[PDB]
């Protein structure tokens, strides 16, 4: 029984395209849910797919026999610099195979006991910036999460410091990268490329490119020249042989892999950090449990990585802000072959769908009615969530590979943030969620009046 499915407004040859002409796209897309219901068709010049929001027809789509990830074109624009690196490569391209048989091992939870000491060199440095302020200021939390998440990948990564606890100004190779992500996601919205008028952003993207590629080239250089082996993914990438033909990655390939680390994870785990600290402060009674927590377990000078794993509350915290507000969140697919979804909606090969995350967090029939409330208990027992209910990291071999990563980095932050400081939403701020590749809570501010607890 073929149903027909819904469709927001059109704009003769523009199509839909003109909806997504604002600053919040993703914000717009969740309303238009709220009005179409499980799925609507979205069509732009040149393009179609359908989006989708319930956990019903989600289940469907996260069949891998039936649908694989689709590079979307905000995908294909960032493969301009991060490559055949795993986030912007086909499953099918060779490269994808190798490089995800040979850094799977490494991204384990057990691997992250190999990364801990460097995850808490820089935690330290975030906890030590906040505990000399002086009385009168405050804390810019996205900026800092974010100076974090950048020297803790950096440094995990390729033994790089790139020292943003030291600067106002971000070191050369973070503003190119930033840079040429926010000219990516510009490009999505440039009707005329062409137009001579951005024969400059032209020229900046090219020229952030070369500051990437040559930084990190030239790291990946010194290591092969040295010989040195230290507890970063360069290390396991130079040492690594694909099992299936015992052929290693190149040093192009490695290259794309650690800008794609920087990429993927820089933004999505500082916002995931900036909206834990957000709904914290804005429930004290959910920060006064995590804040016991952390005292209970933290009863050392420095954590250890046991000692992150058994803030469990801390956890159930960052799993809960995951739901709200997912920070990569939507993902796209196609049809492997001709196949009909959900009993109604036939598709044809090669037919997109999108993955409207924040929607399906939302899913009442899933969730209960109260989902827009922050409550972490719904964590208690994670095997009562759904299969495919929850679904902040992507789906199946195309998941992503950082989140224990991810996780163990937040756990460790969050729960040494509760351990040594008080907080107050000083300026009672409201909500404003950027978007860019990611979503983050813009302008997000907190004092943070200290503990006086010795930090080793
Ligand atoms: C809470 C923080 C993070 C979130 C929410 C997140 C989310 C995601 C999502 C949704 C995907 C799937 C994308 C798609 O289907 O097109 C993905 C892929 C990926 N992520 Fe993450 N990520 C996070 C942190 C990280 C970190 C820290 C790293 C690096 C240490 C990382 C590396 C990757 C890579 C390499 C892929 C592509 C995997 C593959 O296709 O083989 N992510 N991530």
């Amino acid at each position: 029984t073929i149903k027909e499915m819904p469709q927001p407004k059109t704009f003769g040859e523009l199509k839909n395209l003109p909806l997504l002409n604002t600053d919040k796209p993703v914000q717009a897309l969740m309303k238009i849910a709220d009005e179409l219901g499980e799925i609507f068709k979205f069509e732009a010049p040149g393009r179609v797919t359908r989006y989708l929001s319930s956990q019903r027809l989600i289940k469907e789509a996260c069949d891998e026999s039936r649908f694989d990830k689709n590079l979307s074109q905000a995908l294909k624009f960032v493969r301009d610099f991060a490559g055949d690196g795993l986030f912007t490569s086909w499953t099918h391209e060779k490269n994808w195979k190798k490089a995800h048989n040979i850094l799977l091992p490494s991204f384990s939870q057990q691997a992250m006991k190999g990364y801990h000491a460097m995850m808490v060199d820089i935690a330290v440095q975030l906890v030590q910036k906040w505990e000399r302020l002086n009385a009168d200021e405050h804390i810019e939390v996205p900026e800092d999460m974010t100076r974090l998440t950048l020297d803790t990948i950096g440094l995990c990564g390729f033994n790089y410091r790139f020292n943003s606890f030291y600067r106002d100004q971000p070191h050369p190779f973070i503003t190119s990268m930033v840079r040429a992500l926010d000219e990516a996601m510009n490009k999505l919205q440039r009707a005329n490329p062409d137009d001579p008028a951005y024969d400059e952003n032209k020229r900046q993207f090219q020229e952030d490119i070369k500051v990437m590629n040559d930084l990190v080239d030239k790291i990946i250089a010194d290591r092969k020249a040295s010989g040195e082996q230290s507890d970063d993914l360069l290390t396991h990438m130079l040492n690594g042989k694909d099992p299936e033909t015992g052929e290693p990655l190149d040093d192009e390939n490695i290259r794309y892999q650690i800008i794609t680390f920087l990429i993927a994870g820089h933004e999505t785990t500082s916002g995931l950090l900036s909206f834990a600290l957000y709904f914290l402060v804005k429930n004290p009674h959910v920060l006064q449990k995590a804040a016991e927590e952390a005292a209970r377990v933290l009863v050392d000078p420095v954590p250890s990585y046991k000692q992150v794993k058994q803030l469990k509350y801390v956890g159930m915290v960052l799993n809960e802000a995951l739901r709200l507000w997912p920070t990569s969140p939507a993902f796209s697919l196609y049809a492997k072959e001709d196949t009909v979804l959900g009993g109604e909606y036939p598709l044809e090969k090669g037919d997109e769908l999108m993955v409207l995350i924040p929607q399906l967090h939302r899913d009442k029939t899933i969730w209960g009615d109260d989902v827009e409330e922050f409550r972490p208990e719904r964590f208690e027992n994670p095997s009562a969530i759904p299969q495919h209910a929850f679904k902040p990291f992507g789906n199946g071999q195309r998941a992503c590979i950082g989140q224990q990563f991810a996780l163990h980095e937040a756990t460790l932050v969050l729960g040494m943030m509760l351990k040594h400081f008080d907080f107050e939403d000083h300026t009672n701020y409201e909500l404003d969620i950027k978007e860019t590749l990611t979503l983050k809570p813009e302008g997000f501010v907190v004092k943070a009046k200290s503990k006086k607890i010795p930090l080793g």
